[PDB]
């Protein structure tokens, strides 16, 4: 049973512009992401602090960097508080009309993509290397659910049948084809240590072989 959405107007502008703007420095998408998995990770630490039950879904707080280049995929897993079906129709738990808003404003006063998770809407810089993005999401309050998208104006949310995560979010990047340097260890490692060294979670990088 899969659902199909509509973006919301001003969503499916952001992700056209991020999809078609000439612009270099792709590897930022990997900051924003590893952010809003810190800021997920961050969520269920503070909850837990006045309600350890919970964390009865796992007590591991961390993220994990999955390459696979058999798939063409790049994964993201966190273990953070994950979200209920209703945030993934909500922009993935973001307030991302406005925030679209603000960043637009801001590329047309000089700013440019790297800026984008000043706005709170990082998450779409996925689609700087992603054709189609997954999101398998697995919040205490909610079941586990896939949302889905290509762009193109839609995306689909269904129940996720898949292994259990038990808590937290994992964010299937499809890699485009000119966009494999992303599954290289080398080159992720130098991402990390560029953009993500102030972390607090341990950031694990799976080798493939
Ligand atoms: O990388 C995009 C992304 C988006 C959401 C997410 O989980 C949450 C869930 C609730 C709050 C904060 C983060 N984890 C990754």
């Amino acid at each position: 049973e899969v659902e199909t959405f509509a973006f919301q107007a001003e969503i499916a502008q952001l992700m056209s512009l991020i999809i078609n703007t000439f612009y270099s420095n792709k590897e930022i998408f990997l900051r924003e992401l590893i952010s809003n998995s810190s800021d997920a990770l961050d969520k269920i630490r503070y909850e837990s602090l006045t309600d350890p039950s919970k964390l009865d879904s796992g007590k591991e707080l961390h993220i994990n960097l999955i390459p696979n280049k058999q798939d063409r995929t790049l994964t993201i897993v966190d273990t953070g508080i994950g979200m209920t079906k209703a945030d993934l129709i909500n922009n993935l738990g973001t307030i991302a009309k406005s925030g679209t808003k603000a960043f637009m404003e801001a590329l047309q006063a000089g700013a440019d993509i790297s800026m984008i998770g000043q706005f709170g809407v990082g998450f779409y810089s996925a689609y700087l290397v992603a054709e189609k993005v997954t999101v398998i999401t697995k919040h205490n309050d909610d079941e586990q659910y896939a949302w889905e998208s290509s762009a193109g104006g839609s995306f689909t949310v269904r129940t996720d049948t898949g292994e259990p995560m038990g808590r937290g979010t994992k964010v299937i990047l499809h890699l485009k084809e000119d966009q494999t340097e992303y599954l290289e260890e080398r080159r992720i490692k130098e991402i990390v240590k560029k953009h993500s060294q102030f972390i607090g979670y341990p950031i694990t990088l799976f080798v493939e072989k």
